[PDB]
């Protein structure tokens, strides 16, 4: 009794022959994609078939088997309820429900310092979701491709520790929050930055990454990581914001200075060089869509979910979720580790970058910023989804009062 | 047929009669002990029994049915593994590794700025476990009482929320560490102390909880809310502590009065009674054993779990686990978050009470403190281990390299 | 068969019948003695069954049977040749010409030292041995009252390890030799004794033994464990060593001011007291062969071999004989390290303690000393016997020149 | 019967024929590598056999006999788990467990001495296990090259000795550790080296060897002595460690001119020219895994392990495993022979050669070094392992509490 038969009767309700669009809208119920490079072979051989039988649609017992035997594992995990979320459907849902919430919150402001962000509208308002399990939902403006900015502070720390261990990385870079009001100091008492998700902390992260090459191959360095972060969907660049951002970046030379100065550099450091990839690095372009692939290779121990390539290291990944809980927020990151209790990162394009560990993986997009510079709307989103689901780090996940568990059903 | 003769054949295995010990030894290697409140009925009708038949002294079906009926659906539950550490024998085999590595670190200081802790021995060193399903186990000095000092912190923070919610406590205390920088500082910017684990923090909770009754009711009423947490196991109180800790305690009635004069309290507080209070409460006694209840409780969301009793709102177990990640461990705080990532509370007797959410609670207790005024075999213990077990926040349940993972039988 | 009659047989050669004497003489051929604590059960029984007649005296099976069954296993293991050193008596014949060999080494001076010590007269000597079996060889003065001297340092040491652990003792003595130019200094760099075979060392040990009570309860004490240590054979003490010592203890004062002035001493110390304790140790009396049991329970990793009782715990034993190989000879230690390679203990009396690990102890005792301080006698037999057998601790076991192996039969 | 044919039947299982891969499978189990040297023979014979005969490929009684003939004494002690170490493969299961624990220890700092051992990494870790029997495993980086640096010591100090004698060696350096530990000095007060793992030492044991060729004869005499000793495996030099050493070395020279003036070579001497010996024999290259072999070869007495054949005679194997004991990890010499209680030597490079007489031979290597200069991964590795096994000196072999002894099964 192979998988591939018994899997056959589930969907066959008891018939002779399967529905190909019954097959297909089945399989989407559980939140894959028909897309998802896990399912390739089995989705070209049914339209492979769909041309070589033309006589149908519908799939015999052998012929169900031709196609989904190659993905069968996937196949099953997926129809026989396995997967993280079980319900998608249901979840679904409720992410659509908070999203029009904080759709109603339109207050904040766009980032203006440069003319490549004052140029999107206050109203564009992104939500994707990506599961452990490569589940996939987005509502609203999720294919509109922003720069990741801060966003990309944790994914190259992440790099960087993948590469060189954490002990050699904290060498040069701290890693707690600065407390609120050690906002403007660089360095710790030790000379390190106090952590990678501030300015200082990132500038020395990214001086840390592939030393030896020029910048050109250190970005394709970069890229290609983030690609595979992102199951290859999109990751682009943005020149004009690279340009603008590296014209007006006083402070950023004004850090490089410093720390230069300080000697917290790797020796053979070309620091304004660093400054300039630095840049690029903030001028990475990704989508709602493929941002959120990102988030859920972090939430999936480094693993990419719809590849199930290994990203990162399970150490690097750990390090970097912990300072996104207590560091990745700005001013804010207390108050949010606090009530929303989820390892997150945000960005001045309107990205939150947002993980829960063993489920899911997020990014929220709105580019109107608040007081310290978060998205209203990503904020506002974060908040709700910790009040109606048990998520939070610190929920018990057997007693949780009123919450919902999307990890479960009956 | 039921579960009572289903789970008597378990343990059965085809002969006819079990003998009393051999149940007994049988349901000790799952962990639970033979004091279990939950299990009092069947202890209670094993005692008759035994009464009975001094003719005996085996059970047959029936007689072994009587005793257990009451208590089934527990023993079931243990001995068909579905325990949080399913084998729990193995488990504690590690922690007696653990517990001997961290033996040999013999360094650090006994606190001797009051003769009550001068004189407990730099050699004593205990630590107990009790999971969020009463699973126990323990290894050196863990029935010897002490005071929890700081280790209560978190306590009566819990029942403040638990009393009057999040929403009116943080009116008085915040809920961000301070860091490790600037960490002489009494209050935050907005006049309020950082959070309720530093001495103002506590110092301002312990004016909220039960205001109006005196300070003796007070005190009781605190006490029967730890006995609850303990499940009515060790607590008691060490009047020479208080009296040293309260001649001694000029940097608290800095503080007091510091806190007075920037209206910290809530209206009608008697400053220095509360101060008072406070020092009884860090004079509070307990041992390994019964504090790794009270931390198994915060583990479970609230409920003990070895009575089964709501103690505290799940709000409140969230609010504390949170606040002992980020403030819990003085100026280690960082570190430990970022290293051991577990809710953690130290206190200058040498205790650290332990939290592996959903998990287990822990207590560990050795006096020879460190420069930061941690236990030192406690810190060493602490990030042994999680270079062990997969217990880390922010660990991947899935994707965790070579780390041990107990909730698994593999 | 049955084991008492497959022995029967063994001893029986065919005959119907065993005499007594017959199977008297069959056994101290193994190298046990008939007064062996062990094998009491079985000489009670024969005392008994020579009393039912006058004569006699043989035994039958069922008589034999009788008298040996409550201890089989170990006549068993006697008779079968699983001793440690099977072909016992060829063993003993070359410890007879090894005692002999060193019997001619005239030279040397008795310590006029002491007022007890010159009368001790230098034509005294003897060597004992106890595998590690029980099985006891004797040769010259082994029945001679002694002082243990310094010979009492790795006993007392094992006691405080035994009672207090390794990492308490080790916080007030150290681990190592120091400089054989530094066998002059009192402390090393961290201001404890170099180790516990030094004089200071040694007093400092001895104040870690049963605190809290008089020096009358704690001479006591250790006699009680000298007592197990020589599976209950002669322990005494020379009250006139004592008073000649305590008088001609100027340098043990000297030392004892010293360590009082650096803080050596736990808490609560009467040094003053503790010296004269010191001195009662050392004149602490014992014979060859009593010793020599003392010394085949550190050779059998804390069992007296000649009753089976626990008596050191494995980590006092383990640091006893590590430190009696590096410190345990004087100036002497480290060429005796070199070329005898076996734990040692000298003591100004004249004896040598002398450990072969899981093979057997032995004292060696001949009171006039090299200019070192150490038996010429003793220590020239310790150089042939390591020569003759691959004791040394890093001879090769199974390839070993032409050295002769006890261990090993044919 | 013949041997051949009981082992036959062993692995028969009750078929009448056996699978080639099963033999294999089988003998690999046993922890003998297929490409052993002793094995030879019998892996010719069944490579030929798998070319004469495209069946089975499945040996017949009489085939099998044909290929295991010649080597069939081994394949029995093999087979009939008579090896030091009987459950080999439980056993490198607890090698891996150590190396694991050994691995997560990132601190210390590469030897940064004259740029250029910093070029291979921190991150380099590997264990490799050679037994008495040849019995192999390794864990990590153990086929990377690296140089002996003072892992050579002990071994140039056994060539010297196993051609001249103990008593000439002697006459030029001592037998005893420096004591406490001053290695400011080069003499001790006869003028001589303290002992032959100090540079000091070291240098004048290298003008003992072969002594009247020029140094390249001297290199090749040492290089084919290190290529036995390794059983052929991987012995190298490094040119680029070695002209750096050798314009570094002012110490070295300044402990020259010392020796030089002192009179501490033999006559006819030039010292110019034994340093830059030295200095070859420092840069000398194996791998963990050839390194193992050599530290097998000393714990077996001097016979190569996976040869059979005798490199160096007893009395140079035992002076260099005393000497290892007491001189051989710097400045925790003292510490490590208590804690550890095994022969070990460690260089700069992170090697640590480490002895485990009449068991095993190993080499750990991890280049960053602690404060005293020995490899921080090895060092823990060490003691984890004598915690675990009961492999120390002075351990014993009958009594050992709960540590595991891998030369036993039941
Ligand atoms: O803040 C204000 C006033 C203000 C108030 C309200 C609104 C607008 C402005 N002015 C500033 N001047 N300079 C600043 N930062 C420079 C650059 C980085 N830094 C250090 N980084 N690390 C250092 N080393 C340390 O140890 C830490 C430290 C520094 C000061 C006090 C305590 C600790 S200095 C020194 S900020
Ligand atoms: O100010 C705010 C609001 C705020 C917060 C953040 C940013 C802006 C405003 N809240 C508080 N002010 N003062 C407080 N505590 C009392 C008074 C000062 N103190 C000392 N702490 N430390 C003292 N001694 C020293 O700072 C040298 C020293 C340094 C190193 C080693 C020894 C001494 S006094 C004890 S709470």
């Amino acid at each position: 009794p192979s998988l591939e038969d018994l899997l056959f009767y589930t969907i066959a309700e008891g018939q002779e022959k399967i529905p190909v669009h019954k097959f297909i809208t089945a399989l989407k119920s559980t939140g894959l994609r028909t897309s998802d490079p896990r399912l390739k072979e089995c989705m070209d051989m049914l339209r492979l078939t769909l041309q070589t039988t033309s006589d149908g649609v519908m799939l015999d017992k052998d012929l169900f088997k031709k196609c989904v035997q190659s993905n069968i594992v996937l196949l099953t995990q997926a129809f026989r309820r396995k997967f993280v979320i079980p319900d998608f459907m249901s979840f679904t849902s409720h992410i659509d429900e908070l999203y029009e919430s904080a759709k109603k919150q339109s207050g904040g402001k766009v980032a203006d310092y440069i003319p490549q962000l004052a140029k999107f509208s206050p109203d564009l308002w992104g939500v994707s979701v990506c599961t452990v399990d490569g589940q996939r939902h987005s509502t609203g403006d999720t294919k509109v491709p922003f720069c990741l900015q801060s966003c990309v502070k944790p994914l190259k720390y992440a790099i960087a520790v993948n590469d060189l261990g954490t002990e050699y990385v904290h060498r040069y870079v701290g890693k707690e929050p600065s407390g609120l009001r050690f906002n403007k100091l660089f360095l710790n008492e030790d000379d390190k930055p106090h952590n990678p998700m501030v300015n200082a902390g990132a500038i020395v992260v990214t001086s840390l990454i592939k030393q030896g090459v020029n910048n050109a191959e250190k970005f394709d360095y970069v890229m290609q990581f983030l690609n595979k972060m992102a199951g290859n969907e999109y990751v682009g660049f943005s020149n004009a914001t690279f340009q603008s951002e590296r014209e007006s970046g006083d402070r950023n030379f004004a850090i490089g200075y410093y720390l230069k100065e300080k000697k917290c550099f790797p020796e053979g450091t070309d620091m304004v060089g660093i400054l300039d990839f630095y840049f690029q690095l903030c001028s990475i372009e990704v989508t709602c869509e493929s941002a959120s692939v990102m988030a859920a290779t972090l939430a999936n121990g480094g693993f990419c979910p719809i590849t199930g390539e290994r990203v990162l290291s399970p150490e690097a990944v750990r390090n970097t979720l912990s300072l996104m809980h207590s560091c990745g927020m700005y001013d804010f990151s207390g108050q949010f580790a606090f009530h929303v209790g989820l390892p997150a990162k945000s960005g001045v394009a309107g990205g939150i970058l947002l993980v829960v560990p063993n489920v899911m993986g997020m990014m929220c997009w709105s580019p109107p910023l608040d007081k310290m510079g978060n998205s209203v709307k990503g904020i506002h989103f974060c908040h709700d989804l910790v009040s109606l689901c048990n998520f939070h780090n610190y929920d018990n996940l057997r007693h949780f009062a009123k919450k919902l568990d999307p990890r479960r059903e009956g």
